[PDB]
């Protein structure tokens, strides 16, 4: 379509090979992408350029990851940011590398608390909150129902130990005790023991789907549910994990009641976003260009990294005009440490309303809102959310249930 137009070249890294299982967030965003990619092409909001996305396959691996990022450098256009890098690994091996290139990276799906170090990854950024997002909200949870002694049950992973470790930096001078920490790596059911020993009521656990049923089925043995019981569990679970498969009968009485945490994937505030679209109006659109591609749940946050990637290089444009002599952003070769600068302070300006909410950043880091759920009978039921940047905490009314006449003491 945009013939004497010079474009905008941004390298897409992700998985997007059918032989990779987190290819299909790759895929599932593609639809995303595409939407924000027409819009911005159709409207031509960066004349007189264009943006030109060029995509590259990290294959979930970090050999080849890195490879793509070196032959999309060595061959390819001259990129003016990384858009992308989902699989933690990989993500941080090539946002290392970011500064020597004078590239800054934004992703939307990357959710390790490992990518926070801006000492070690300055030029990264992501629209999607981190695993360690939960922990403020999960805090305020806490206060709202009085429960000033947890127990916390942690699988021995990467993944979920920099969760439980980041919790106990937000708890600092907040009046609530960790009573019990009890780890795990192939069976919880010796920790679960302890808990019971140790007479913990409330329980923060960080584990994933295969180990819940685990957990559950020990809490069953244990009498460690009903009315005196509260377990405040990962929310990112398959809609049907316990029907995956003690009896599949004690497996739903110990799961019931249970608060799953976990970001919320779309805004619920009808307001018109950046694109001039409400959340709600995106959805139904996102869900027709999908065409049975499948769901990701990173669909909004790729959406909006694309809104981001857009308003930094308007703001670069603004800037470059502004300082005469050097306005040549086609130009760019990886060379220009002044270009990386601009870029770089324009996505840290980044403050607009997006599908996802409002989309705000501190350290790289994207300020987001939290999605509280509850198992109640037969599904996970939305019980709340939690606004990160106001520090605001909702449940919804006549939805979240307890056992007992009340919620359970600490
Ligand atoms: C990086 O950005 C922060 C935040 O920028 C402010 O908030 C944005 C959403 C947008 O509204 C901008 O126009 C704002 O300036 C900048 O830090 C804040 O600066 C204010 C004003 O001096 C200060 O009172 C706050 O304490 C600052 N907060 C922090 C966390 O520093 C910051 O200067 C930017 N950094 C660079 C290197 O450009
Ligand atoms: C892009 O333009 C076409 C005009 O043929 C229109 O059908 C479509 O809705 C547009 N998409 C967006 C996202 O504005
Ligand atoms: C970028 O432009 C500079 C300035 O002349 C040149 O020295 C350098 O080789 C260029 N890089 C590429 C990849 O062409
Ligand atoms: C829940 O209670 C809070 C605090 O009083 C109130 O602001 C909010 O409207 C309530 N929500 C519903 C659905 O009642």
């Amino acid at each position: 379509p945009p013939p004497s137009s010079p474009p905008l070249s941004i390298m897409g890294l992700m998985p997007l090979t059918k032989e990779v299982a987190k290819g299909s967030i790759g895929r599932g965003v593609l639809p995303a992408v595409e939407l924000a990619i027409e819009q911005i092409r159709n409207e031509s909001l960066l004349r007189p350029y264009f943006l030109d996305l060029r995509l590259y396959d990290t294959e979930c691996d970090n050999a080849k990851g890195l490879k793509a990022f070196y032959d999309a450098i060595k061959y390819g256009p001259n990129h003016l940011m990384v858009f992308g890098g989902v699989c933690p690994s990989v993500t941080s091996i090539i946002a290392e590398s970011l500064q020597g290139w004078n590239l800054v990276q934004l992703s939307f799906a990357a959710t390790t608390p490992v990518l926070a170090d801006k000492k070690k990854y300055p030029y990264f950024f992501r629209t999607v909150p981190s695993d360690n997002a939960v922990n403020p909200a999960i805090l305020k949870l806490l206060k709202h129902y009085q429960w000033k002694r947890v127990g916390t049950l942690t699988q021995d992973v990467q993944r979920f130990s920099e969760v439980r470790n980041d919790l106990t930096g937000v708890l600092y001078g907040e009046d609530i005790e960790i009573s019990d920490t009890e780890s795990f790596s192939n069976d919880p059911c010796t920790s679960v023991k302890k808990l019971k020993g140790n007479d913990v009521r409330i329980i923060l656990g960080q584990f994933d789907q295969n180990m819940a049923a685990k957990v559950f089925c020990c809490a069953y043995e244990e009498n460690m549910y009903g009315s005196k019981y509260q377990w405040i569990i990962p929310g990112w679970y398959e809609p049907s994990w316990w029907e995956q498969v003690c009896l599949r009968k004690n497996l739903l009485a110990a799961m019931e009641g249970y608060i799953g945490v976990d970001f919320e994937p779309l805004s619920s505030k009808q307001i018109k976003t950046i694109s001039g679209k409400t959340p709600q109006q995106y959805e139904r659109e996102y869900n027709n260009k999908r065409s049975g591609v499948g769901p990701s749940k990173f669909h909004g946050y790729a959406y909006d990294g694309i809104w981001v990637i857009a308003k930094t290089l308007q703001r670069a444009m603004e800037t470059l005009h502004a300082s005469s002599r050097h306005q040549r952003i086609q130009d760019f070769n990886y060379t220009d440490h002044t270009l990386g600068r601009i870029i770089l302070n324009a996505m840290n300006e980044t403050n607009f309303f997006g599908v996802t909410g409002q989309v705000v950043f501190r350290n790289g880091e994207r300020m987001g809102t939290i999605k509280f759920t509850q198992f109640q009978d037969s599904r996970e039921v939305k019980v709340g959310e939690y606004n990160a940047v106001a520090d605001t905490l909702e449940i919804i009314n006549d939805t979240i249930r307890f056992q007992g006449s009340e919620p359970p003491k600490d």
